């Protein structure tokens, strides 16, 4: 079998981004699978297919190889390599083991929590290779989840369940994170772990920690800060940050339920002020349409935040989503910090570990913006 | 005295950006110095003035203060404060003490070289104030420059030279940056300091660092690959680098005089391939009318880089010029790894060091990017 596409997905390819969508497929396969891609007889590369989606190519190699499934299974082994290092020098902290398309391994996730990893498969063909892909990960875990509810395993005619690949796996697992430990429910965002890691070497009294969840922010903040307040939507994640607080035997970490757009506009009349803020929020945005409502969201809380913050203070803000491009993202921040008439010193521009790979031929493995600022 | 602007030069200065062109501005003393400014009868900040300028206002504090002058040395006091503590846990290294803009210090440019700094006034509210300046360096220094001849100062009705202000200063000096030394002529890029010392990570045969000067990345990447190619135009710069080449012990540091350009695409021809290639080439644009030509000069020689690496090599590319933005100059570099068929991983994205320090609000202060690729 062999994948035919036109002219422009041919340049996509040549280009080398990974994906080709259907309106520039000419022939493909009947069904969904691993197959090589052609521009007439010129060879362009070995892919995951689906022939029942928009998005119907999905490259992971770009030379002919002698079997489709050994070369993919192939990129797995070296995607594993490249963390095990770390793996070992670290066996009980949280890592991500493949990043899809970032490791050449397209539609599929695995991460690491301390020895129990997480499969998750959002393409068709791995999902009958979930038996294989369970064995390269044994060498290095405790046991093997598939989370494969993901709704958007539903547009590749995938179904949707969640069960163990491999041994026992239990109903939560604690991570050493730097210089504390967290519980994650086989929860957890491994993106910004080197980034709170980042924010040990801040001083001051009060800081606070909005849009935080299990509160990953304010344990690491807790070590340098008289009182931080872990702020979040979901009481379910306030709580396991009392209990990750506790796990640490931190008691200068209270938590607090609320609303942050609502919270911040009222702790800015009250006279609220304090030496440190990190925002963290959720995409805001699920389509290209929310790009213009999300902007505002951003800028609001942004602007919000920066008001709180004393003359010298920190501001940690950062975006996780798809729709809110780098440079968007920057400038969102200099209209907030330029409305609030305060003056934003650059203190550090991150992005994404390296266990969660960036290729430049493919934007889309790029979406994590992480900026430090000094207030003055 | 007192500096009038209108409703758009007064937004400027209430969103935090220094500058204030002369068609914003309504009345303004009859000579150059440091005054008040207002819109109507609301203070807006204190700034460096002149009169016979486009560029008229540059504000260097944005509340009112007892005594300009004060105000200002007072900015240069806490600008010099937060090198210090570096300037004494390396005392031989190279840093700037001040930073214009970036430091609050409109103007002013003061770089220290193990030691012998180097002032440099650019605005002329300062050409009065250089012995004052002098003053808050003796503490550090050993000795104080005046290199006084950039052809801008011409703009400001200051004349062009160059000449002591403390002590005696040399005709060179040896920097101490990180594992290695070189030498300045009483140059040296400072910029690219804490980028030169991120390339020490990096094992490999060949090594070519394009666009090298005095061989500052050839220097670093010596203690790692087994050969060096420093490239330059200036006969006299690879001189320097031969120089600073043997300071150090270094036998693998063969020089090449050549224009980048023609010597790139015919080591492609002749085969040449190397392990890990830096290109850190200057402006190219003086103004924003050589933004065309200047990326696709910037394309080029990426594009000429990329073709010279193999598979899994190294590529550290960078830019310095106001005039080639961030998200211009990322661009450019995924328009030649994709014209080069080749697909690039994100190793590093980094800016400017501390002592280089960005203003949100104030754009042209931000001109370094460096970025880090791996070929795959
Ligand atoms: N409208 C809203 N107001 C306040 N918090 C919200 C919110 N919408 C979502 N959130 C919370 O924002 C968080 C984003 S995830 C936070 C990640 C965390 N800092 C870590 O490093 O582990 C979620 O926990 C979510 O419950
Ligand atoms: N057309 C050209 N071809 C090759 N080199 C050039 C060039 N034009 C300018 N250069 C060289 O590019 C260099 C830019 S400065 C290099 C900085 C150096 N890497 C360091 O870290 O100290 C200058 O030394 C300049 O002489």
């Amino acid at each position: 079998m062999r994948i035919q596409v036109n002219a422009k997905g041919a340049a996509r390819l040549l280009s080398r981004h990974l994906w080709v969508f259907r309106r520039d497929v000419v022939s493909g396969p009947e069904t969904p699978g691993l197959y090589p891609v052609y521009w007439g007889r010129r060879f362009l590369a070995l892919a995951l297919y689906n022939p029942h989606t928009d998005l119907a190519v999905r490259a992971y190699r770009f030379a002919p190889a002698e079997d489709p499934v050994a070369a993919l299974l192939e990129n797995l082994a070296q995607a594993l390599a490249r963390r095990e290092a770390v793996l070992r020098q670290d066996p009980e902290g949280g890592y991500r083991l493949v990043h899809a398309e970032g490791d050449l391994l397209p539609g599929l996730v695995v991460d690491y929590y301390a020895g129990h990893a997480v499969v998750q498969a959002t393409a068709h063909a791995w999902e009958g290779l979930l038996p294989q892909v369970a064995e390269a990960l044994r060498p290095h875990v405790q046991s093997v989840l598939a989370k494969n509810d993901a709704r958007t395993r539903e547009l590749e005619g995938l179904p949707l369940y969640v069960r163990p690949l491999l041994g026992e796996v239990p109903e939560r697992v604690q991570v050493q994170e730097g210089r504390v430990r967290y519980l994650v429910d086989l929860g957890a965002y491994l993106d910004q772990r080197e980034n709170r890691l980042y924010m040990e070497r801040f001083r001051g009294e009060r800081a606070l920690d909005v849009f935080s969840y299990a509160g990953g922010f304010a344990l690491h903040l807790a070590l340098g800060f008289r009182e931080v307040v872990a702020v979040d939507s979901s009481a379910e994640a306030l709580r396991r940050a009392e209990e990750n607080a506790r796990l640490n035997g931190l008691g200068n970490v209270r938590v607090l339920e609320a609303n942050a757009f609502d919270l911040l506009r009222r702790l800015e009349k009250e006279g609220e002020r304090f030496d440190l803020v990190v925002l963290d929020p959720p995409a805001f945005a699920k389509g290209k349409k929310d790009v213009e409502r999300a902007y505002r969201a951003y800028k609001e809380v942004n602007l919000r935040a920066i008001k709180l913050l004393k003359e010298g203070g920190i501001l940690a803000t950062a975006s996780c989503s798809h729709h809110m491009t780098e440079p968007l993202f920057y400038a969102m921040v200099a209209e907030a910090a330029q409305d609030a008439h305060r003056l934003l010193r650059v203190v550090e521009k991150r992005g994404q570990p390296f266990d969660h790979p960036v290729l430049l031929n493919h934007p889309e493995t790029h979406y994590l913006k992480f900026a430090v600022f000094q207030v003055l």
